């Protein structure tokens, strides 16, 4: 139960135990009142090719901002989130974890006439360069080619990390994966469910 709360995965760049940060980059400044990344995690997630997994995003050249920002708020969400526990599962990754279905719609609707070519992008790319590429064959086309609904887009795109959830924002069933500084961390309330009732 309370064993579930307020920790950090055990993966390679996690801050061992979360913390207040004084100071997180630009999208990551949610999670800055406690985190489970550095301030240098915070500023590579927004680097073009992001070193903490060098997965290229731009692998089909026409990626959009609005689209890419959707990336990066994923990434510090991963990365930063202390609210992940009930969803750890064996070093450490995470699995399934419920994202609102606002999270998951804006997403899908701002990266649709982005391109990729892939719709599992948990593996099969061409690693040749150091980054990924698109392998023989695979055709570059609209997200919302390969990616026809919003839950395909959340869920495959970070292997099967997030589960799209049939339930919207503030039902406290799901997580968002950003929210407004102001507001405070919506996610802390909804942890606590799961770790409570034994999932
Ligand atoms: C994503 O890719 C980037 C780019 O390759 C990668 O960052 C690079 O990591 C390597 C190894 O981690 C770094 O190489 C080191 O550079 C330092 C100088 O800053 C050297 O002192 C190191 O030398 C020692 O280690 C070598 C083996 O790595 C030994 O052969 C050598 O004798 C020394 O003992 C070493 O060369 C490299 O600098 C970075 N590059 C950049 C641009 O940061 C990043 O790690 C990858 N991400 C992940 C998650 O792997
Ligand atoms: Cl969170």
């Amino acid at each position: 139960g309370d064993e579930l709360l307020n920790i950090c995965m055990n993966a390679k760049h996690h801050k061992r135990v979360p913390s207040p940060e004084d100071k997180l980059y630009e999208e990551c400044i949610p999670w800055k009142d406690n985190a489970c990344c550095t301030l240098t995690t915070s500023w590579e997630a927004h680097l073009d090719v992001s070193p903490l997994y060098n997965f290229s995003l731009f692998h089909c050249g026409l990626l959009m901002p609005g689209c890419r920002k959707h990336f990066i708020q994923a990434i510090c969400f991963y990365e930063c989130s202390p609210n992940l526990g009930p969803w750890i599962q064996p070093g450490e990754r995470v699995v399934n974890v419920p994202l609102c279905q606002e999270d998951c719609e804006e997403w899908w609707e701002d990266c649709r006439m982005s391109y990729t070519c892939k719709s599992n992008w948990r593996g099969g790319w061409d690693w040749s360069q150091g980054k990924n590429r698109c392998p023989k064959g695979a055709q570059c086309l609209p997200f919302s080619h390969y990616f026809p609904t919003p839950a395909d887009l959340c869920e495959k795109t970070w292997s099967n990390s997030f589960k799209a959830s049939p339930e919207r924002r503030n039902s406290g069933r799901c997580l968002q994966k950003w929210f407004e500084p102001a507001q405070g961390n919506p996610n802390v309330a909804v942890a606590r469910l799961f770790a409570s009732e034994f999932l």
